[PDB]
């Protein structure tokens, strides 16, 4: 029974650098971030409403655990602790609204969707800007 469960590898990444600009990241780091983003792998274990997600590059890995509908702490795309909450939008799309623990900055959110043709699509939004990363089953 195919759901979000599996090992995914990035095949495209539109607007990553623009998003990091909105998050105040300096040019050079933006450019390295982009280079490193072509090696993004994602591992998802899913049972019902409940998700384990590991995202790794060449040199960094992180894990989140969440239940749909339950608040949890994570990091934004610019690595600040935030409050996060995930809701379904349809059978195989979910959206996440984030609010900052401490401090001021852009409105962030993200979405994961499992298309009919077997891709995983990730959007990440900072204010006006929308990054789109497409993944395929490893
Ligand atoms: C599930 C997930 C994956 C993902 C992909 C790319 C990311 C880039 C950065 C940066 C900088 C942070 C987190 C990423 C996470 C996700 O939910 O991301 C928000």
């Amino acid at each position: 029974m195919p759901n979000f469960s599996g090992n995914w590898k990035i095949i495209r990444s539109e607007n990553f650098e623009e998003l990091l600009k909105v998050l105040g990241v300096n040019v050079m780091l933006r450019k390295i971030a982009v280079a490193a983003a072509s090696k993004y792998a994602v591992e998802i274990k899913q049972e019902g409403d409940t998700f384990y997600i590991k995202v790794s590059t060449t040199v960094y890995t992180t894990e989140i655990n969440f239940k749909v509908g339950e608040e949890f702490e994570e990091q934004t795309v610019d690595g600040r602790p935030c409050k996060s909450l995930v809701k379904w939008e349809s059978e195989n799309k979910m959206v996440c609204e984030q609010k900052l623990l401490k401090g001021e900055g852009p409105k962030t959110s993200w979405t994961k969707e499992l298309t009919n043709d077997g891709e995983l699509i990730l959007t990440m939004t900072a204010d006006d800007v929308v990054c789109t990363q497409v993944f395929v089953r490893e």
